[PDB]
């Protein structure tokens, strides 16, 4: 296949890059472009590099893990195609927002057949590769990227969580505060987290009329003037009648934390239909809170893991951004 030639391609350079242990006995991360990987998401990038074509009008939802992936997935797709649908017609009633969102780097690598990746009408893509190594394809497109980003003690705890569910993976998994260590190393994948966070920001900072920079946590508490402005960012927003008949926060509860889980397609072990998963569906919807590290981190960790932050985003803007 197209992958398999590109995975032949990158076989030898591949080989030629640092490698590490990662969170799992027998996981090996290797670095490229400041950032670590699993080998088959650097081929995915490559195979992106070589062959993924953009265009101006496309979305891009792009994210470090566990920061509102799926969030935001949902969003664009329901502001894209709310008036395709009867309420209770919505796709995003049956099938995991993923289904609807393909990755540039995952699905457009491994899975290029999925029905969305053959629609010329979609727009929407995400991924989690860092800014500085998109393909130029984006690039050059001009298309319009939201980020977001969110604690990293909680974006710490949601992925180690998420890890215990991965499919043929039990007991094969680094203890809390092990993990905890690597994490702040910025060994994990697409790590180091902060580096992630800080290249989109300084992309936000030289592109601003490009790229729209959200907060988990700010969404999380107030989250429809946020939709609204996703929704106008986009070229899809909300019009005067569609405000008179609650049509943004009809939106926001159908892409809530609060719906999404509780939805047949979302729960038990049920698995997304489009292409092979290594988890349930029901991962992805844990708690959605804000603070839930409380539970997991000493004030000994916290300190060590907020004085990177501070480190990291000194004198750049970041914290200071509303
Ligand atoms: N619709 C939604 N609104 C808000 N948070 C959501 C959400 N769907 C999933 N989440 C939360 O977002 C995190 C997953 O991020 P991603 O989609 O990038 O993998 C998890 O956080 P928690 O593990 O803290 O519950 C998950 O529960």
């Amino acid at each position: 296949t197209e992958f398999e030639k590109t995975q032949k391609k990158y076989q030898d350079f591949i080989a030629t890059l640092p490698k590490s242990k990662g969170w799992r006995p027998d996981e090996i991360l290797t670095q490229y472009g400041g950032h670590w990987w699993q080998e088959c998401l650097l081929e995915g990038l490559f195979h992106a590099k070589d062959h993924f074509e953009a265009r101006p009008t496309d979305f891009l939802v792009c994210s470090y893990p566990k920061t509102g992936t799926t969030w935001l997935k949902a969003l664009t797709y329901a502001i894209v195609n709310r008036s395709r649908y009867d309420d209770a017609a919505n796709p995003l009633l049956k099938r995991n927002p993923h289904e609807f969102v393909p990755y540039v780097e995952i699905d457009f690598a491994f899975y290029p057949t999925v029905d969305v990746l053959q629609d010329r009408k979609n727009p929407l893509f995400s991924t989690h590769i860092p800014n500085g190594l998109l393909p130029d394809s984006i690039v050059n497109s001009g298309c319009k990227m939201v980020y977001i980003w969110r604690d990293p003690k909680d974006t710490f705890i949601s992925m180690w969580t998420f890890l215990h569910k991965e499919k043929s993976q039990e007991g094969q998994l680094a203890s809390l505060e092990d993990s905890f260590d690597m994490f702040c190393k910025g060994l994990s994948v697409y790590g180091p987290y902060l580096d992630h966070v800080l290249g989109y920001w300084k992309a936000y900072q030289e592109n601003p009329d490009r790229i729209l920079f959200l907060r988990y946590e700010t969404m999380r508490a107030n989250p429809l003037p946020f939709v609204k402005r996703l929704a106008e960012f986009m070229g899809y927003g909300f019009t005067d009648e569609e405000e008179e008949n609650g049509v943004a926060e009809k939106v926001v509860k159908l892409c809530s934390f609060e719906t999404l889980k509780n939805l047949e397609a979302n729960k038990g072990d049920k698995e997304r239909e489009d292409r092979p998963a290594v988890y349930a569906n029901s991962a992805y919807f844990r708690k959605g809170k804000v603070g839930d590290w409380a539970n997991y981190l000493t004030p000994e960790m916290a300190a060590r893991i907020d004085g990177l932050v501070e480190e990291k985003f000194k004198d750049t803007g970041l914290l200071q951004h509303d």
